[PDB]
Parts: structure tokens; C-alpha cells; sequence
């Protein structure tokens, strides 16, 4: 509908009206939900909310299904005395039905069509199911394997999260202009406003706090690239910035938000994020909260009743304008517009059963491929893998058959779909011996049978794991390793004398150097989906052949925390010439380096690269051209991350010794040669100065070209003259 | 002299002259040094110091006794053109020659006193041996163990760092404005400026980055504290503060250090700090440093070369004022003016030999006083302590004859004068056998030893540590444990069936769960410096009454860091009705609370204490007066660290759970009943806020009296109406 109409119905609705269209609430609380109706009046009662309430209520979070959907939007729209529809929202993290690889591993793909076609088929299945909204993409900057929520991330680089933060949104919604159209696309939520990954000792929920530099350096970008690219919703953090929880962070939402970033859409609370501003301690009851929260610009409260109980005496009383109310009802009324909901409340449901669009065997070959593409091969001593199809195999471990696979931040997809390792193993390998062991503890018994199966056959492949439980929200771990039975297991495996195979599950970086040295070969799968059992199958058969890379590093130990590739250089600096020195930056105990860096990982191909001559100087505000040449010099088909990084050597603040400023993910057939070639722009040389102003400065710049953060060749751009 | 003579003499001064006054050097580059002579032409010739530059530079570092101190100082005085004497500098940090506890155990004194007399006896010795500036108090809040320097801080409050770093100043300098004529007290630095121990993965010289409003409310408190009580230097730190080497960083030198808290005294280079700027990526060359850092206000370069080479050129070319020059010239100058060394160059020892001040008894036992004070008692499991002097002993262990119990930072103090655990045991208990064992190892022959000695006596005292190069500069480690054969020990020991006393040495929190899991007593000595093994066998016996308390939280595990008591609550705080609940603040392995807290310390007494009725509402601006009774219920006599804590319940910003604000350690014999009052001044009811303002806000202040962080009675004060 015109905009017209949807302005007048604001200045229709009365004030009750407004204040519940800021109130989002689970189905269960709605006439004609179809399941845990047996919650609903207890629930009701508990929140103290009326019928007034519900059928003004502006948003539904987390239906069930279609039917759910239906059910309550057609009851909804008898009673609601304007018919304006609700909006229903969902967690649609990496996949719907189809479950893709965790973020995480995604990040790990180096690869931005894996992540739009990630995304496309998420939403293709989700609005299917009645859904208008996803709560993603998740474009935190992490750098604290501790925390749990580290596998919603891709990982520890602006830069990549930023551009993957774009090719997701650009994979929920499409042209996000033609959102009332296209109804098998969803508007996309970012999320969490702002830095809620710099959890302090990884603790969930815990303090953040990073000068106000820093944090436009390294932590706003990736969510800045998703608003940009139009996304159409923000979701609020659970953490303090600066001392001020997010929610009702001032500063952060009106001024960086609505102002520098030019964002208009609703911005959404996280989960009782409004009322939990009181705990925090910066409101003292539900009064300020509210207070706080709208004068900071949240246009909708998620299933908490700061807003439905508190905004109308806030507002006769003075102490809050109905015009910043006004202003969060048009907001959500403009969110509905987008989606056609005035046109077709039903979104292409109604008499349209998608039951059909949803895992199919297209969508399950693209999580699939999504998967082969994310793992990460980390070792492979003297050519184990690939296995040959009749290598007979010793299948051992907590990962063999257990069916936790999915990941965390699987809401919707089912375990009975999912495939696990032995069944993947058994569709390409004739001769499998299965011994299942438990996730934390090793037997006398299980030792004799593990024996017994690989006497029996050629190379043991060792599936080890994470229970997803272990991380995702409130999943934090102090000691990132793997329970300790885990450890005993790949050391008793080792001394058997046949070649072991590692394939690690889990959802974030763990101390893995004892399974490197337990073993032969290394090969993280993360969790990757519905798909899992075929991706382990495909990579360790060759049928596909390893390409993911770290987006987040593997510490030494869990004390080297925080640890990450673009890292400050200090005033005393461990160089070659010092090494062996006291008086330098180092640890008594332990490498620098973390186990594995950024951009690290292994191939059944080997590649050579070449550079382009690239100019010795370049003026202000000038691209700078980057050509690279590369050829794959084996028999073996496969794809390698070209990576790009920037130093800039002498600045006004101290500057990271690299930033990746661009990659792109090259497939070869063997022998094949290709030349790719990247623009780093001047805004790839600018950072934020003490007065936080972006600038440009002239002088040295490295540039460095290669395969890894680690695995590089060098080269030097003086950077001065005029600004072009 | 009068201040136009020291003013004239800038006059006089050539610019070369100007230069090489804000140069200081190790005592061996000095003609008349009386040791490591053939250490000084080879290191004249690497650094291009020339005699024009030795005759005329400003200062030395690190002179080795009263004797090199002449030598020097004649030599100089012969050649240089103005007669302007040198000032010596040294690293005093805990005691001289009579070495006192570490820094970190001072702070678990809670005694002010004892601090003072530290400091006091420190600068009677170091004067005699003809230093006149010592670089303590170390003023680094600290909230990461891994960090070695840990060991030369007070701990994790500002408050107890604030009230000891003034107790420091008092000790060494007396009163500041007769430094002149009081030649037994010295001039202080404070260091290092700013926010070092905030070092990111406890990592040595690495990354500090923090909100401004952070630095302000946590990390600056402690240095002002020092300048404003008359410290007479504060010297640079080697880390970045947001973004800019704080030695080059001129808001936090000129704005902050100069402007805000008004010091106009000599800014010191930590060593090398000026040229180390070139490592960090903020200067180009040395040209660069020397301008950043004479820009910024330093006035001395700590064995570097930027200044003297570098200067000249600089102000020929008019890309610096020689004004600056002037400015930092007459700050040093003054320096000397306030020492005496215009009247007297050789601060009282030309004819007045003060070996006689040396490593007196007296000395000695106030050492001994200070390390009594600083153990902490942590476990005391059925009174095992104290041991009657009839106990039969084996003395078991790395510390059981290790003479390395000086501690870290330990220049001057020497080994051969300190008093190891079995000779101090010895000397108080007739019957102990020994059985040395090393560090990092444990033998099947240690053990048939120890059995031996166990089954032969009735108590063990297992006495573990760290090697004192493990802490300190430089000295970071990953892992915050001892050797793990330590472990093994204590684990092998509680099999023989005989209680167990654990005395612990060592500089920095570590992970002692195991330890306090494997013995009957628990006493953390740190290190007590020259009477360790005295400190040790009088708490051991009861002849001094264990009354430290901990300054710096002891972490479940290393993956805990960072923990403290003055933490702020989240959004979802653990709470004592939500246990077991998946959606609140806590890690899955361990629990939140480090393994003990901030003002824990047992005691062979037991007391009672009892808060006067207090005020249910304060006026703003106007004190809280806090009036508790305590008695020793017990027969023995102790003292008890009486804290009080306050809480701003609800703010602008998201305050901490509890901040100290005030503490005394009362002495009571048997019986004894004291009444002490506090006064919490509006400004303990003061914080930063959002826009960096020193605020007082109306509304709900806790308060908390006790023991500990966690041993409290909790009263309510409303904090409003007019302003007093
Ligand atoms: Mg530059
Ligand atoms: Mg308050």
C-alpha cells in the first residue's frame, strides 16, 4: 500500500493501540496458535497480559509452523480493529529444515556464493513455513574461543564478516525494494548491536569494553556493510558499550545507528533485553526501562512488558513524547508494507502449500557443498588422504555414530534427517568397523574393542567432538579443549600402529595441538549440517578435495586468549635477530604464534602464485590494481583463497601488522592457470585517528599476497602526493 | 639555590648542553665509574656517545654503590663547563639491601604503616649508597596473574592501590619540599603512565586498549593519588593507550598528566620507551621519536639516543621548539635544585660514610614485621596451625633450602643475606628433617626420600614456589600454574597420611585448588624478601598470627582471567534463585566466583564485629560516617582487616557490584574490643559518567561491612535532596 495510507494509520490507532504495536510475543500467547496452548494461560497471567494486549501485540517470534502461522494471523485479523497483520519472526541462523554449516565454518569457505546460497535456500524454507523475518546475519567480531557464541560468527576479521554479512543479506532478501514480491525471500535482522563478542573471559552476558576508537576500527564495520546493503531490521545487544547496556544505549542507537549509519528500520531487542537493563543496573525499575529503551529508539521489546505496562503513563505524564512512539509504530508499520503484509497478510501461504520447496534433494547437494567447501584440512602427513574407496577403515569414537551433527542455533531441523558419519562412510567404503565411544569417558572395555577393529583393518579414522550443548548461547568454556577422555582416546589410538585420520566436530576453535601430534591427519569438519556423514565421506575419499581456510586462529593454550592475526606490533616486537632474548614481547611457556593462523589450511593440490609488478608509489585517495597469476602444478582438481592483506607501517596510531583487505576463492583443474585480479580502494589504506576522524595518511604501506595470513609474498607502496 | 640562579643557568646553557641534560646513562658510560670498565667502550661506540655528550648528560641509572656514585659525580664535576652535579637514579622497589615482601604481598598487608616503613627504610639505605630517585611506587591496576609484573602492584582495587601508593611516596620522600635538607629520604616515581598491567592475554608489552571513561574510573585513580600527596617523577609507559605508545601520547602527558592533575615534575622514558616508539609504527625514524616524545612532555630518554642526535636538527629546522627544550631543561634542573644538589652534590656522603644504615637489625626486624603482615593464611583445616614447637617436621620441597625468596625486582639485595625456610624452621623447632627437591621434576628417588622423612616425623610442611625469573619483567606465562611435578609432589605427600602445611612462594595469583585439595594448611608467603624463612617459621608457629588478606583474586583456572570483585552485574546475573537455569552469566566447566576473593585471609583468632546504625538517607555531597565495634572472641591474639565496601545500586553507567572505599586493620588481644570509624566522602559515592564527567547522582547506595569482598553486612543509604 501507499505511504499515505500507511501514515494514517498511525494517526488512526489509539494510544493502547501504538504501545502494544511495540510488543512481540511467542505464538502461544495468541488465540488460534495450534501447539503448547496448554502455556497460554498460565503465561498470560504471569506477564499480566490482556486480550487488548494480545490482539493489538505488533510481532510473533518464533511460530512452529505454517499452520501455527495461519492459525493465528486469521484469528489475529477477526479481532484487530484496523487490520494490521503481525509480523512473525524466527531464528534462521544456517538453515531452515535444510541445515547448512554453522557460521563458523561458512567464514572458514573463504567463499561468498556458498554463503548467498546458504542464505537463499534458508529463507526459500523458512517463508514457506510462515516466516517474514530471520535473525541473522550474526556479525559480532570474536576473538575469544571461550565464549559459546563464537559459532554464529565467521570469525575474528572485519573485513570477512563483512563481506559475508552482505552476501547473506543479499541472500535472504534479495532486491530488498521488492520484498511485498518476492515472497520466498525474508527480510534479514543484524545482529548484535554492537560488540557483544568481546565478552570479557569469554563469559556469557559478560562486560565489553573497548575505546570508542577501537570499536568503529574493528567492530562496527561488518554491521555497517549489512545495513548498507539494506538490511532491513537490527537487533540490540545484551551487553554494556561503554558502560551503557545497548538496549538503551543513547549514543549508539540514535546517533551512530539511526544517524552515521543512516539505518530507518525497526530496531529490535534481544530477548528481554529491555527489562534486563534494570539488572543491569542502569534503570531502576520497568518505568525507566521503557523510558530509556524508546528515548534510545528500540521500536520493539521482545517478549518482556516494560513497554505495554509503562509507555501510556510515560507519555501522559510527560516524561516521554508520543511523537517517539509514533515514530516506532511507523517504523513497524513501514516492516510490514516491505513484506506485502497489507496486500497478502498470509505471505503467498494461503490456498499455496510450500510444504514441497522444503528439503529437497537441490537444497540438501547445496548444504552438501556448502560443507565440503567450509571444512578445513589442518594436517596430513605423507599423503594419507585421500583414502582410497578400499582402505579398509577403523571408524572410532564419540562423532562415529552420534547423530549431533546440526550444530547449535538449530531450531527448526530434525536429527532424523541428518546423516551421520558411519552411514556417510558406509555409501563410499566397502570395508567400515564402527566402535562408538562416549563423549567424556574411555573404558577398559571400549579400549579392547577400539584394538580389536583397527588390528583388523588399515587406517583408523578417529571422529572426535564438541556436543553442540557446549557452545551456542550460554555455552562458555574456560578450558576450550575437548573433554580429557577425548585426548586419552587419540593418544591410545596413536600407539596401535596404523595411520590415523582425526575428524574434528565442534563449534569453536579448541586446543587441538595434542590430536595434531596424536595423529597423521587433521581434518575440521565444524558441524556442517544435515549433510554431515556425505561431507566427511566426499573429503576423506577425495571425491571432494579440502578448501576452507581459519577464519578464526587455534591458540596454543587456552591462556594465549585473546590471539588473533591482526595484532598490534608492541615496542619490543620478537623478531628473528632477538629470539632467544628476555627483554621482549613473548610468553616463558609458549609460542607467540597461535597453533594455527588465520587463512591457514591444506589441499590435496599444491599451487604456485605470482604477482603482478605493482607500482612503487601511489597518491592519495588512488586504487591501488593487485594481479595475481596462479596456477595449480598437480594431477588434482582443486580450489585455493587468494588473500590480500594491507600494513600500514607507520601511522598516527599504532596500526595491525596485516589486515585482509580482500580474497577470492580460485578453482583449477590440474595444470590449470587463471589471473584474478582485486581493487583495493583508498578506503582500504584510511583508518580512525584519536579524534576518530577516517583518514588517509601518506607513507609506507606493505601489501602482501598469498595463501594464508602466514604463507605471503611482500611488497612495498609509498603512499603521498595529491588526493585524487 | 634561589630560582633565578637555576633559571640563569637554562640562560647559560648551549643547545648542545640543553640536549644532553635530558639524556640519562648507565653509570659505566661515565669516566670515574669504579666497575664495568670494560663494558664502556664498545657500548660508546654502538650508541655514538661522544664526551661532549657524557660530560654533559643529564642523569644516571642504576649506579652499583656510594663509591661509583663519587667517582662519577667527581669526574663530571671536573669537566663540566656550568657545574651542573648529576642525578642518580635506581630501581628501589621493595627494599634495597634489605629486601622487604613483594609489592603484591604488601597489598595483602591492608597496612598502610607498613608500607610507609617499607619506603622509609628503602630510601635510608639507597641514599647511603648515594641514589637519589627511586622508580616505585608501581601504580598498575592488575586483573590478569599471567602478567609477571603482577608481582610490583598492590592488586586489582584502586582504592588499596591509591591509599598504598600515598603510604610509598610518604616512606620515601617524607616531606616533598625538604628533600633538600632530609638526605635519608629520596625523591619517587611513580610508574608507569598509563594502564600497562591492563596488557592484553597477560602478554608482556603488548596491546592496552580500554574506554576512556574506564581509564578514567579504574587505571588513573592510583597514579593521581601519588602525584597529589608530592611525588616528586612519574615515567612514561612502554604500552599503547588507545592506539598512541603512551610515551608519544600527548593528550595523556600534556592534557591528562600536566593539565589535569597539575604535575610539573620530570617526565622519565621507561628504558628505551622513546626509541621503542619506531617498533610500535608511530614514528618513522628517530627523528620522529624525539619529536613525538618532546612534543609530548618527556623529559629524560632512559639509555636511548633519540634526543641527543636528533634535537639539534629539530629546532635548527624549526619543527620544534627550542622552548620545549627550555621547559623539560629547567624541570630537571629543578630536580636537582629540590635534592640539595646545587649546595650538595653528593647528598651527604662525601664526609659522612653510611654503611653504618646498611642491612641494620633493626632493618631487619621491620622486614620480618612487614612479611608477618602480608602472608595470607587460605586454608586451616582442624587448627593443624599453628604447630607446637615440639612438632616433628619434614621440611619438603622445591622451597624447602631454595635461597630464592627475595623476590622479583630484587637489584641490590643479595641472596647470601636472606634466611631460607629450613634455616628459619630451624631456629624455632628442635626436631625437622629436610628433603630438598627440584622445581620442575620429581624423581622416584624424591620419593623414597620423602616417604621416609614423613614416616619419620608427624607434620609436613610442603614448601612450594616459583623461581623468581618466572614473574617480573618479561616474565609472562600462559598457564598461571606451578611446575606441574609440584603438583605431583603435594598429590604424592597427602597419600603418607600425615597432615600437610603448604607454604607457597611465588609472584603471582596461581591456580592452588589442587594444592588446597591435597593438604590440611594452605599459608601464601609471596615473597617475604630477606626474613622469608623467619616470617615463615613465626606464622608456623604462632609466635605472629597469619593477617594478610588477598589483593588480587586467586582464579579457578587460567581461563577464568579476567576476575574481580568489583565486577559489574550483567544483564543476567547468576543469582542464588536461578541456579542450574542454561540462560544466565556462568561458564558450563567452572564456577564464576574465582576460587577465593579479594579480602579473604583466615586468622588463628576469631572476632565479631558490629555496624553502628547508620543513616537511611544522606543529603548529596555530605559524608557517611561508618562506626563498627569488633572484639577478638578468642584466646589468641590477631589482628582483622576490617573493609568497607559501597554499591551505587542504579547509575548512568553500569556500576560495579562493590568497590572498596575504605579499610583498617585493628590489633586485639584476647578479648579485645575496638570501636574505628570510616568516613565515606561524597566522592566515594562519585564516579565517571558518560560524557567523562566526575558525577554525584541522587538515589540507592548499598554499603557493605566485613572482613572480606564476601564476609559482609549489608546496610541501605538513599543518596538525595540538596547539595552540602
Ligand atoms: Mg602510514
Ligand atoms: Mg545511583
Amino acid at each position: 500500500m501507499e505511504q499515505e495510507k500507511v501514515q494514517e494509520l498511525v494517526s488512526q490507532m489509539t494510544l493502547d493501540e501504538k504501545i502494544a504495536q511495540c510488543l512481540q510475543l511467542s505464538p502461544f500467547l495468541f488465540k488460534g496458535t495450534n501447539k503448547n496452548a496448554e502455556l497460554t494461560g498460565p503465561l498470560l497471567q504471569e506477564m499480566k497480559l490482556t486480550d487488548a494486549h494480545t490482539e493489538n501485540a505488533g510481532s510473533v517470534l518464533g511460530s512452529s509452523s505454517a499452520l501455527d502461522m495461519i492459525g493465528i494471523q486469521e484469528a489475529y485479523l477477526k479481532t484487530n480493529r484496523l487490520g494490521i497483520p503481525l509480523v512473525f519472526m524466527a531464528d534462521v541462523i544456517h538453515g531452515y529444515k535444510t541445515v547448512f554449516p554453522i557460521p563458523l565454518a561458512l567464514g572458514c569457505s573463504f567463499d561468498r556464493e556458498t554463503v548467498r546460497v546458504m542464505a537463499e535456500v534458508s529463507a526459500l524454507e523458512a517463508t514457506a513455513d510462515g516466516h517474514h523475518v530471520t535473525f541473522s546475519p550474526m556479525l559480532d567480531l570474536v576473538r575469544d574461543p571461550r565464549w559459546g557464541r563464537v559459532m554464529e560468527s565467521t570469525g575474528e576479521d572485519p573485513f570477512l564478516n563483512s563481506e559475508l554479512g552482505k552476501a547473506m543479506v543479499d541472500g535472504y532478501q534479495g532486491d530488498a525494494s521488492k520484498l511485498n514480491e518476492n515472497l520466498e525471500q525474508m527480510a534479514a535482522c543484524v545482529k548484535h548491536f554492537a560488540a557483544y563478542g568481546a565478552a570479557e573471559a569469554g563469559l556469557e552476558y559478560n562486560t565489553v569494553n573497548m575505546s570508542t576508537r577501537e570499536l568503529y576500527q574493528n567492530y562496527l564495520p561488518a554491521y555497517n556493510a549489512a545495513i548498507q546493503a539494506g538490511a532491513k531490521l537490527v537487533m540490540t545487544a545484551f551487553n554494556v558499550v561503554d558502560g551503557i547496556p545497548a538496549t538503551m544505549n543513547k549514543w549508539l542507537n540514535r546517533d551512530v545507528l539511526r544517524g552515521e549509519m543512516e539505518f530507518d528500520g525497526v530496531l529490535i531487542s534481544d530477548w528481554g533485553a529491555v527489562a534486563e537493563v534494570i539488572n543491569h543496573g542502569t534503570a531502576r525499575n520497568p518505568k525507566e526501562a521503557a523510558q530509556f529503551s524508546m528515548e534510545a529508539g528500540v521500536d520493539l521489546e521482545m517478549m518482556t512488558t516494560c513497554y505495554i505496562h509503562e509507555l501510556k503513563g510515560l507519555i501522559e505524564e510527560g516524561k516521554l513524547s508520543e511523537n517517539l512512539l509514533d515514530e516506532a509504530v511507523l517504523r513497524m508499520l513501514n516492516l510490514k508494507n516491505d513484506l506485502g503484509l497489507f496486500e497478502d497478510p498470509y505471505r503467498g501461504l494461503k490456498n499455496n502449500d510450500r510444504t514441497k520447496d522444503i528439503l529437497t534433494d537441490e537444497s540438501r547437494g547445496k548444504a552438501r557443498a556448502a560443507g565440503v567447501e567450509s571444512a578445513v584440512l589442518l594436517e596430513n602427513k605423507s599423503r594419507l588422504l585421500p583414502l582410497a574407496k578400499e582402505a579398509k577403515i577403523a571408524l572410532v569414537g564419540p562423532l562415529a555414530t552420534s547423530p549431533d551433527i546440526l550444530g547449535g542455533w538449530n531450531v527448526y531441523g530434525e536429527e532424523k534427517d541428518g546423516i551421520n558419519v558411519e552411514t556417510g562412510l558406509r555409501e563410499v567404503f566397502e570395508t567400515v568397523e564402527v566402535v562408538s565411544t562416549e563423549y567424556t569417558e574411555l573404558s577398559e572395555e571400549d579400549k579392547v574393542a577400539v584394538k580389536a577393529a583397527v588390528q583388523n583393518m588399515d587406517v583408523v579414522v578417529l571422529a572426535l567432538g564438541e556436543k553442540n550443548e557446549w557452545g551456542g548461547e550460554a555455552g562458555s568454556l574456560a578450558t576450550i579443549r575437548l573433554p580429557e577422555a577425548q585426548y586419552q582416546l587419540a593418544k591410545f589410538v596413536q600407539t596401535l600402529g596404523k595411520p590415523v585420520v582425526i575428524t574434528l566436530f565442534n563449534g569453536r576453535p579448541l586446543e587441538v595441538k595434542e590430536l595434531a601430534e596424536s595423529s597423521d591427519a587433521l581434518l575440521e569438519l565444524w558441524f556442517p549440517g544435515t549433510e554431515a556423514g556425505r561431507v566427511t565421506a566426499d573429503l576423506l575419499s577425495g571425491a571432494s578435495n579440502p578448501s576452507g581456510k581459519l577464519s578464526m586462529s587455534f591458540p596454543q593454550t587456552t591462556g594465549q586468549i585473546p590471539v588473533y592475526y591482526n595484532h598490534l606490533r608492541t615496542g619490543r616486537p620478537q623478531t628473528p635477530e632477538n629470539k632467544g632474548e628476555r627483554y621482549v614481547s613473548h610468553y616463558l611457556d609458549i609460542p607467540n604464534e597461535p597453533f594455527y593462523p588465520f587463512g591457514y589450511g591444506k589441499s590435496y593440490s599444491e599451487f604456485e602464485l605470482k604477482t603482478s609488478s605493482l607500482p612503487k608509489e601511489l597518491n592519495l585517495g588512488e586504487s591501488l590494481h593487485v594481479e595475481v597469476t596462479i596456477k595449480n602444478i598437480s594431477d588434482i582438481a582443486g580450489k585455493e583463497v587468494i588473500q590480500v592483506y594491507l600494513q600500514d607501517v607507520t601511522a598516527s596510531i599504532s596500526r595491525p601488522v596485516k589486515e585482509l583487505k580482500a580474497f577470492e576463492k580460485v578453482a583449477l583443474q590440474a595444470g590449470e592457470e587463471k589471473t584474478v585480479t582485486f581493487e583495493l580502494t583508498s578506503e582500504a589504506f584510511s583508518f580512525y585517528n584519536h579524534q576518530l576522524e577516517k583518514v588517509q595518511e601518506p607513507g609506507l604501506h606493505r601489501v602482501f599476497v598469498g595463501t594464508s595470513s602466514e604463507d605471503v609474498d611482500v611488497f612495498e607502496v609509498e603512499v603521498g602526493g595529491y588526493v585524487l
